[PDB]
Protein backbone atom coordinates (compact mmCIF):
# COMPACT_ATOMS: atom_id res chain seq x y z
CA UNK A 1 0.00 0.00 0.00
CA UNK A 2 1.39 3.46 -0.96
CA UNK A 3 5.09 3.96 -1.96
CA UNK A 4 6.22 3.92 -5.64
CA UNK A 5 8.51 1.36 -7.35
CA UNK A 6 11.78 2.15 -9.21
CA UNK A 7 11.78 2.08 -13.05
CA UNK A 8 14.11 3.63 -15.62
CA UNK A 9 13.21 6.72 -17.69
CA UNK A 10 12.11 4.59 -20.70
CA UNK A 11 9.09 2.96 -18.96
CA UNK A 12 8.21 6.48 -17.77
CA UNK A 13 9.43 9.11 -20.26
CA UNK A 14 7.86 8.37 -23.69
CA UNK A 15 4.19 9.47 -23.66
CA UNK A 16 1.69 10.54 -20.92
CA UNK A 17 0.46 8.86 -17.69
CA UNK A 18 -0.61 5.98 -20.00
CA UNK A 19 3.12 5.36 -20.73
CA UNK A 20 4.51 5.30 -17.16
CA UNK A 21 4.24 1.95 -15.32
CA UNK A 22 1.94 1.12 -12.35
CA UNK A 23 2.47 3.51 -9.42
CA UNK A 24 3.88 6.48 -11.41
CA UNK A 25 2.77 10.14 -11.60
CA UNK A 26 3.11 12.37 -14.70
CA UNK A 27 3.88 15.48 -12.56
CA UNK A 28 6.61 13.97 -10.31
CA UNK A 29 8.19 11.59 -12.87
CA UNK A 30 11.75 12.25 -11.55
CA UNK A 31 10.72 10.52 -8.27
CA UNK A 32 10.18 7.21 -10.17
CA UNK A 33 13.74 7.27 -11.62
CA UNK A 34 16.14 5.09 -9.57
CA UNK A 35 19.11 6.85 -7.86
CA UNK A 36 20.97 6.61 -11.21
CA UNK A 37 17.85 7.45 -13.26
CA UNK A 38 17.23 10.74 -11.40
CA UNK A 39 21.01 11.41 -11.60
CA UNK A 40 21.22 10.57 -15.35
CA UNK A 41 18.09 12.34 -16.63
CA UNK A 42 18.51 15.41 -14.36
CA UNK A 43 22.32 15.08 -13.95
CA UNK A 44 21.79 15.81 -10.21
CA UNK A 45 20.55 14.12 -7.00
CA UNK A 46 17.53 15.01 -4.83
CA UNK A 47 19.76 16.95 -2.36
CA UNK A 48 20.65 19.37 -5.21
CA UNK A 49 17.09 19.30 -6.64
CA UNK A 50 15.86 20.77 -3.32
CA UNK A 51 18.21 23.80 -3.70
CA UNK A 52 16.92 24.48 -7.26
CA UNK A 53 15.15 27.74 -8.21
CA UNK A 54 11.95 26.86 -10.13
CA UNK A 55 12.78 28.03 -13.66
CA UNK A 56 15.59 25.43 -13.85
CA UNK A 57 13.54 22.78 -11.97
CA UNK A 58 10.78 22.94 -14.60
CA UNK A 59 13.34 23.04 -17.44
CA UNK A 60 14.94 19.99 -15.77
CA UNK A 61 11.68 18.01 -15.89
CA UNK A 62 10.69 19.37 -19.34
CA UNK A 63 14.22 18.38 -20.52
CA UNK A 64 13.54 14.60 -20.68
CA UNK A 65 9.70 14.64 -20.70
CA UNK A 66 7.88 15.22 -17.37
CA UNK A 67 6.94 18.91 -17.23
Amino acid sequence: PTKLETFPLDVLVNTAAEDLPRGVDPSRKENHLSDEDFKAVFGMTRSAFANLPLWKQQNLKKEKGLF
